């Protein structure tokens, strides 16, 4: 489409820290860090990634993707660390991903804050359908928590930018239980696509964090879903809200709403949530709270990524 203007930005070594590991996995590496630009007298809670010439590609395939997207609702890409293992520095989202983060406050959640959040998801994949992007990934796990008020969608790493004639990606290890069927079937990836892992993404929320076709195999799910077998109702969803997952696991791609349709649906709801969800009993920013998580003791200048927009 249009020439792809955004400005990667190259961080020294030396102007940050890591503090602490925040997972271990297939991925790689995610640390807890501080960034501290020379001579800014700013502090920028970070998280830096890392994954050889075949991990270089992969981050540096992922840090192209994060540069090219600017939205309240998406995850901002910070920059890269030219080691021997180039380093991913994007905004660190302090209260984690939604799906920890609804199981261990699953007593304290309201119809409120799960409506909003459906609507920030929304808004931030109906951004990357803007932008031509399809994440593939979408999921509770991708969906970190920046505060309680505001979620921001994560993890790039299967994210592909598409021609401005490519309507689907063809993919040549995924994960079975967020995919639409045609795309477990075709490997065929599309933004309607995405509104099926959005759908699964919102019965993970509805059901604080219940495992999706729990105690399943993935290879007997293609047949599962093939059948006309879908998730359950959760026991807090209205047939108002459920309507709208069965709508997103639709076998017709092209009937399953658009997310900017799902932004109004789920933006009606939030004017009235305990209407749409039942729960029993439906009734932090601080320099304090910033020394604990980081381990410092001098947090004044501390400034979040989204109050940082500094050329270098
Ligand atoms: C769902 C698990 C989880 O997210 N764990 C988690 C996450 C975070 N916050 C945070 N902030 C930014 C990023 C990030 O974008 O990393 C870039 C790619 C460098 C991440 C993150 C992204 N991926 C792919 C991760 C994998 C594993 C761990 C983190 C990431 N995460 C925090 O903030 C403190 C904590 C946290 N866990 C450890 C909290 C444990 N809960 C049980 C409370």
């Amino acid at each position: 489409e249009a020439p792809n203007q955004a400005l990667l930005r190259i961080l020294k070594e030396t102007e940050f820290k890591k503090i602490k590991v925040l997972g271990s996995g297939a991925f790689g590496t995610v640390y807890k860090g501080l960034w501290i630009p020379e001579g800014e007298k700013v502090k920028i809670p970070v998280a830096i990634k890392e994954l050889s010439p075949k991990a270089n590609k992969e981050i540096l395939d992922e840090a192209y993707v994060m540069a090219s997207v600017d939205n309240p609702h998406v995850c901002r890409l910070l920059g890269i660390c030219l080691t021997s293992t180039v380093q991913l520095i994007t905004q660190l989202m302090p209260f984690g991903c939604l799906l920890d983060y609804v199981r261990e406050h699953k007593d304290n959640i309201g119809s409120q804050y799960l409506l909003n959040w459906c609507v920030q998801i929304a808004k931030g994949m109906n951004y990357l359908e803007d932008r031509r992007l399809v994440h593939r990934d979408l999921a509770a796990r991708n969906v970190l928590v920046k505060t309680p008020q505001h979620v921001k969608i994560t993890d790039f790493g299967l994210a592909k930018l598409l021609g401005a004639e490519e309507k689907e990606y063809h993919a040549e290890k995924v994960p079975i239980k967020w995919m639409a069927l045609e795309s477990i079937l075709h490997r065929i990836y599309t933004h309607q696509s995405d509104v099926w892992s959005y759908g699964v993404t919102v019965w993970e929320l509805m059901t604080f964090g219940s495992k999706p076709y729990d105690g399943i195999p993935a290879s007997e799910i293609s047949s599962i879903l093939e059948k006309g077998e879908r998730l359950p109702q959760p026991p807090i969803c209205t047939i108002d809200v459920y309507m709208i997952m069965v709508k997103c696991w639709m076998i017709d791609a092209d009937s399953r709403p658009k997310f900017r349709e799902l932004i109004i649906e789920f933006s009606k709801m939030a004017r009235d949530p305990q209407r749409y969800l039942v729960i029993q009993g439906d009734e932090p920013t601080d320099s304090n709270f910033y020394r604990a998580l980081m381990d410092e003791e001098d947090m004044d200048d501390v400034v979040d990524a989204d109050e940082y927009l500094i050329p270098q």
